[PDB]
């Protein structure tokens, strides 16, 4: 904090926790000055002697050291003292020599913080040199006449004086440094309770976020913000009157006179001693009537009666709007004037003033006529609602100036018909002449919060129509990506190299000047930050995004004979997916959450019984619907037990598979793929000893009331799940003899798509090589390019973020006076506190109702996602079923699930290939025999398509490429052949003996 | 609005943006009477 642009400040000796935090104070800097080596020919500074002055009349002075370095013992340091206008700071590490008594030539001694008068000297206080260090700064404050050795406070007094001098004399050391300051706002992040930097809100791009949003190391995405400047023309639109007029306002005085004698006992016996009326324009009041005239508050019968007319009396002259109005003073009695006056009487709502008046006067009401009060002046007001009149106090500048000459297309400042706005105003007048666009009342039309839309100007050849529109800095964006600020998505166009879907784009500069227009690059896929067809990675660039998609084929269906084209060959492509499954369940304690370590609060608490209650059952029943059908899938997918390592030392034929199933040599049973998953993201003792920087948080969730209970699975439970289940997917089926752990399920899966089973000495290397093949593709797919990680990390961030923002809503007051509870009771009264407190406990509960809700609605998607599964767990995994695509882009092969934060992630198998062979094909045959007879061969169902090579005739599978001799059982006998046949004249059944 | 069941009524010269609104104001009617050419033998209304 001790940089070349700030100088910290700590904001008084006590230490808010772990975050960002808001402060107002002297921060800023201007004109940074050097000085090094302010000593004379002696070997060493002598203590005590406060010369060595430098003549600075600001507002401000801060005298900072390099980082840590100047300690306080001989020829490093000495006095560095300020001066105000009469008295003086000093410090002094005055060890001894002869000079001041305190005898100690060592460290652990202490120092003399001291102010100093004229002539002679108080406020000795003695710091050690402990909790001083190193002597890091020394400011010298205006506002308070605060001085301030490094951090916090040493001396305040009374007055409020600039600073006018000020000095250090040390031997050696680094170069000191003088800079005066100004006032600005700033906020801070820090750990352990001291400093780490500081945020300035000095106008820079980085700085409007924090200073904003009041926070810093943000997510990434999109943050709109605003910067208020205008110093512009502005124009005002006055209320026209009939015509002809100069707008003067007209001016009525009141005054109390020699008044008569006070009312009998009639209501209507009471004369109002004035009268005035408002009919057209402006108006002011002068109201000379504050003049030792108390306000009287108004209870249940005496007092003013102004419901229905909120405004007070002496606040008529800002701008209001009215209807009608008309004002008159009249000296009646005191306990019934408005209360009877208002419902029987002549007024909407009147006030009362009161003073020194003789308590003989006959008051008014039904019954209680008989007695003697006191006579206060009341004064009535007839209002009613509109808009006609507008009440205002200076007079309008608009002096014989018919309105001609107002700014169109321009970001203006307007204060039209006294309502302060700020933007520019169209011309939308030839859409509205037409279509009645304003009725025979012609003024102004609001829309929803009290702006205004369309108003209306007269005094040309014909009434226009104007509409307001606010200005181009309405709503700006700007970009941010992964960790750091990119660039301005604004709405005008300050000479911007690019233009993106429907907004314009500017870049900041980030040192040089240069790389600020470029060629786009085509992206297949990115997870940085997408916004309509455009992509802006962390470099700052954008390049545009458009999708990939791989071929498929379904080709054989063959009409009439002509060539075909089936595969010969295949290739693998993975996909991955990610699936949730688990859960964290919670236990809100909401008595030790609401109120904090004390005795109180909870007597006041006990009458909030069922609300508990109600914040109880909710976490009790999505914990117990959670941890039931937990174990209902665990219990219906666990294969058989199989409780073997199976840890990749086995001897695979050619598959080299032991980069993706798990290692010897860990402290966890953890694969490699499933440990980058990690690395991109329940026994403790809380009392005594830490284990993290996040696993951590956890005694500061026990502190408050926000604990964890164990699933019904426990941990080293889950972690033999993967492993059994890719045992039961390897070894099911063989009796272990012959070298074939992962090999033969394979290649007795990958023929199923043909028709056979398990075929040897072809087709055995060509599955290797295109096994090898992918993955090789899918060890490069994860670090850059993939779909499990991003989802992973939206997960792993919203399941973080439901739970940190319920801890971080206790600073935050509701309508109260403070936070804390500890003191409140001990700053004011105690029947008034229990409002505040109410106040304060309904909102943490409410922020708790919060919290079981997102909760619940958390269990109701990973309840969905864990359905679905375990069925891709009973489908993809254990069974290869010949539904289409349903897991990885194709009619998928085999499956293998691994590990994740709380899920299981997949990587499917799909078979797609592309080089192709070019063979002819036939639909059909209708031989015919010897004798009499006719029939017809159709290829079954299943047994696919047949063709012909160089004379001979084979059926063939849709997919591989496999000749094979046709026989007796695909066939299908029809009598009928209609020419779009080949018709061979012997059989070709190809039966046996 | 100048039917022959209520007659309106415009709420002081603002208008509130579109939408349903409500007021509170002498709009019903009672005892509907027609009338019709009041002039002389005058060619036109003197001012
Ligand atoms: C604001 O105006 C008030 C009304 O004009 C003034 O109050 C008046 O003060 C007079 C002097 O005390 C009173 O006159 C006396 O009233 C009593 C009846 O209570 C008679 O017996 C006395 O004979 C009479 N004194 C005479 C005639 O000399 C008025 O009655 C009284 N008016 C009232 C109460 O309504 C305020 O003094 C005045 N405030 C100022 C100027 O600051
Ligand atoms: C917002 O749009 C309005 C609609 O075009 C403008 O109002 C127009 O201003 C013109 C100039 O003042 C008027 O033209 C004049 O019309 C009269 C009668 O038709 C002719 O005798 C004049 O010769 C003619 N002036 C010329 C040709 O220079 C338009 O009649 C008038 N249109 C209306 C009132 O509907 C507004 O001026 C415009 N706002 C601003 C700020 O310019
Ligand atoms: C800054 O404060 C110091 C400390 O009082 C001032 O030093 C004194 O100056 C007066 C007259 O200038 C001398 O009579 C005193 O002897 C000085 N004090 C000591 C301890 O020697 C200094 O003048 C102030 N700076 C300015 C610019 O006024
Ligand atoms: C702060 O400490 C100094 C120590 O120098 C005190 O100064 C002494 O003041 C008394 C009364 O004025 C004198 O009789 C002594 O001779 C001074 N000591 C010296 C010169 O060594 C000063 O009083 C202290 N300030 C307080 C207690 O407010
Ligand atoms: C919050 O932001 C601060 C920036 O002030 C980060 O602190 C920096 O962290 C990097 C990480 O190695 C260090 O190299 C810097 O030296 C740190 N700067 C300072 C001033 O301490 C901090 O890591 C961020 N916290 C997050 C992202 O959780
Ligand atoms: C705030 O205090 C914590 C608690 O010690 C510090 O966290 C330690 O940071 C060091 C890094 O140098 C790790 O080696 C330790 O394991 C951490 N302790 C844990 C996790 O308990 C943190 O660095 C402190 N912040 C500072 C000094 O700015
Ligand atoms: C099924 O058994 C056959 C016969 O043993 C295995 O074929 C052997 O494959 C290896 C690896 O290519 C060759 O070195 C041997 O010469 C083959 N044996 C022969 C031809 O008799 C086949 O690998 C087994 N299938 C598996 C293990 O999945
Ligand atoms: C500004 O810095 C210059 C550096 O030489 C110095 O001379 C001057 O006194 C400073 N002005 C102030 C502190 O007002
Ligand atoms: C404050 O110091 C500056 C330094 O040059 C001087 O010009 C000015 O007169 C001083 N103001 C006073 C002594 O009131
Ligand atoms: C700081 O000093 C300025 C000087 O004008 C003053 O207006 C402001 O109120 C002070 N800030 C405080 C006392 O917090
Ligand atoms: C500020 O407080 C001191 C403390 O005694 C006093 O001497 C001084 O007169 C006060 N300043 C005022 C009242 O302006
Ligand atoms: C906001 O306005 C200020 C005032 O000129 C300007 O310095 C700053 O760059 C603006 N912020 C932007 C354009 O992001
Ligand atoms: C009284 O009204 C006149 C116009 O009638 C105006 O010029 C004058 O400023 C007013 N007096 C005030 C506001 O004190
Ligand atoms: C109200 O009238 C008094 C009568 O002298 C006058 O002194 C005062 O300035 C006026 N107040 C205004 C015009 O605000
Ligand atoms: C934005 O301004 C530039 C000038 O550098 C111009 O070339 C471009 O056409 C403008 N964009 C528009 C008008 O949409
Ligand atoms: C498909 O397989 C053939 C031979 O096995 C190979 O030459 C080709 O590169 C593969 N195509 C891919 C992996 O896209
Ligand atoms: C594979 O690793 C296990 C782990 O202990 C070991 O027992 C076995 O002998 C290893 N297989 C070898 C070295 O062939
Ligand atoms: C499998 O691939 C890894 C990746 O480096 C390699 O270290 C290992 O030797 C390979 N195993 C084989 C080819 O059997
Ligand atoms: C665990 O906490 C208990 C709490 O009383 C304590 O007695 C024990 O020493 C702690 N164990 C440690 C710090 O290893
Ligand atoms: C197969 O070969 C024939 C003749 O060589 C050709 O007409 C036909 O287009 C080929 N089929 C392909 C390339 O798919
Ligand atoms: C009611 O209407 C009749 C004619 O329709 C008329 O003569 C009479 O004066 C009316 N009464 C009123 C308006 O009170």
């Amino acid at each position: 904090y001790d940089s070349s642009s700030y100088v910290y400040y700590y904001q008084s000796a006590f230490r808010p926790p772990n975050g960002w935090h808001l402060h107002g104070g002297a921060y800023a800097v201007v004109n940074i000055s050097s000085e090094s080596n302010n000593a004379g020919s002696s070997p060493g500074c002598i203590v005590g002697t406060i010369h060595g002055g430098r003549v600075v009349n600001a507002s401000s002075i801060a005298m900072t050291a390099p980082s840590s370095g100047m300690a306080w013992s001989s020829s490093q340091f000495c006095t560095a003292h300020c001066n105000f206008s009469d008295t003086t700071v000093f410090v002094t590490h005055c060890y001894k020599y002869d000079g001041c008594p305190i005898t100690g030539m060592l460290q652990k001694n202490f120092l003399r913080v001291s102010a100093m008068k004229n002539g002679q000297l108080f406020y000795n206080l003695t710091v050690s040199v402990a909790k001083y260090p190193t002597f890091k700064s020394f400011q010298c404050v205006n506002n308070l006449t605060s001085v301030y050795l490094n951090g916090d406070l040493v001396y305040t007094s009374n007055e409020t004086t600039d600073v006018t001098s000020a000095g250090v004399y040390f031997k050696a050391g680094g170069p000191i440094t003088y800079k005066v300051m100004r006032e600005v706002k700033a906020l801070a992040y820090f750990v352990n309770g001291t400093a780490q930097d500081v945020i300035l809100c000095d106008g820079s791009p980085r700085g409007l976020l924090a200073c904003q949003y009041n926070t810093g190391n943000f997510s990434d995405g999109f943050y709109p913000f605003i910067n208020s400047s205008l110093v512009k023309q502005k124009f005002i639109v006055y209320r026209e009157n009939s015509v002809n007029t100069t707008f003067t306002l007209h001016n009525f005085t009141f005054h109390n006179e020699t008044g008569a004698n006070p009312n009998p006992s009639g209501v209507q016996n009471i004369q109002t001693y004035q009268t005035q009326t408002a009919q057209s324009g402006y108006y002011n009041f002068n109201f000379s009537f504050l003049s030792s005239f108390v306000y009287k508050e108004s209870n249940f019968m005496y007092g003013s009666y102004h419901p229905s007319c909120n405004f007070r009396l002496e606040t008529i002259n800002n701008g209001l709007w009215f209807n009608s109005l008309s004002v008159s003073i009249a000296y009646g009695p005191l306990q019934g004037g408005c209360k009877q006056s208002v419902f029987s009487g002549r007024a909407t709502c009147c006030y009362a003033y009161s003073y020194g008046g003789p308590s003989l006067c006959k008051g008014v009401y039904s019954g209680e006529l008989d007695l003697n009060f006191e006579c206060g002046l009341l004064v009535y007001v007839t209002k009613s609602g509109g808009s006609r009149i507008q009440t205002a106090t200076e007079p309008p500048v608009i002096t014989r100036h018919n309105y001609n000459n107002i700014t169109l297309n321009t970001c203006v400042d307007y204060n039209i018909y006294g309502r302060t706005g700020q933007g520019f105003i169209t011309n939308v007048t030839d859409s509205a002449v037409s279509y009645n666009y304003l009725a025979d009342a012609g003024l102004a039309i609001l829309d929803t919060s009290g702006s205004i839309d369309i108003f209306v100007v007269q005094g040309e050849y014909g009434l226009t129509y104007y509409k307001v529109n606010p200005c181009e800095d309405v709503n700006q964006q700007f970009v941010v990506s992964g960790g750091k600020l990119v660039g301005i998505l604004t709405s005008r166009n300050e000479t911007g190299s690019q233009l993106l879907e429907n907004q314009f784009y500017i870049k900041i500069t980030n040192g040089t000047r240069r790389f600020r227009r470029s060629i786009t690059e085509n992206v297949a896929n990115c997870p940085y930050v997408s916004y309509g067809k455009f992509c802006i990675k962390p470099d700052g660039s954008i390049a545009t995004i458009v999708p990939k998609q791989l071929e498929q084929f379904v080709a054989p269906l063959l009409n009439v004979t002509e060539n075909v084209l089936i595969p010969n060959s295949f290739n693998l492509t993975v996909t991955d997916e990610y699936i949730q499954t688990r859960m964290d369940k919670v236990q809100i304690n909401c008595l030790q959450y609401v109120c904090g370590n004390s005795l109180d609060c909870r007597d006041l608490f006990q009458q909030y019984g069922p609300v508990c209650d109600n914040i109880l059952s909710v976490v009790n029943s999505i914990g117990q619907k959670e941890d039931m059908e937990l174990l209902n899938f665990y219990s219906s997918t666990k294969p058989a037990g199989f409780n073997t390592p199976f840890l990749s030392n086995v001897s695979t034929g050619e598959f080299n598979i032991s980069l993706l199933l798990t290692t010897p040599s860990s402290p966890r049973r953890r694969s490699f793929i499933e440990d980058l998953l990690f690395t991109s993201v329940a026994y403790k003792n809380c009392t005594a000893g830490p284990l993290g920087f996040l696993k951590d948080l956890a005694c500061a969730r026990e502190y408050n009331g926000l604990l964890v209970l164990p699933p019904i699975i426990t941990a080293e439970m889950q972690t033999l799940y993967t492993s059994s289940l890719v045992a039961s997917m390897a070894f099911g089926g063989i009796t272990a003899a012959g070298a074939i752990p992962f090999a033969t399920q394979l290649q007795a899966r990958i023929n199923h798509l043909g028709i056979t089973q398990s075929l040897l000495l072809k087709n055995q290397e060509k599955i290797a090589a295109s096994f090898n093949k992918a993955i090789g593709r899918m060890q490069e797919g994860f670090r850059s390019t993939s779909l499990a990680l991003q989802q992973i990390q939206h997960v792993v961030n919203k399941q973080n973020a439901i739970l940190t923002e319920t801890m971080a809503s206790l600073n935050k007051n509701f309508g109260a006076i403070s936070s804390l509870i500890q003191e409140i009771y001990q700053q004011l009264d105690a029947i008034q506190a229990n409002a505040q407190v109410d106040r304060l406990i309904t909102g943490r509960l409410s922020s708790l109702s919060v919290l079981a809700s997102a909760k619940q609605a958390e269990h109701i998607r990973v309840s969905q996602q864990r359905e679905l599964a375990t069925q891709k767990i009973n489908e993809c995994v254990k069974s290869q079923s010949i539904r289409y695509s349903f897991c990885g882009n194709g009619r998928h092969v085999l499956t293998i699930p691994q590990n994740a934060p709380n899920g299981i992630v997949f990587i499917h198998f799909s078979y797609t290939p592309d080089s192709f062979v070019n063979v002819t094909a036939i639909v059909g045959f209708c031989v015919k025999p010897a004798n009499a007879s006719q029939y017809a061969i159709v290829p079954a169902n299943g047994r696919g398509i047949f063709i012909q090579v160089n004379g001979s005739y084979y059926i063939t599978a849709r997919d591989m490429y496999m000749p094979r001799a046709i026989t007796a059982g695909d066939i299908v006998t029809l009598t009928s052949c209609q020419a779009n046949y080949v018709s061979v004249n012997k059989t070709v059944i190809t039966t046996f003996v």
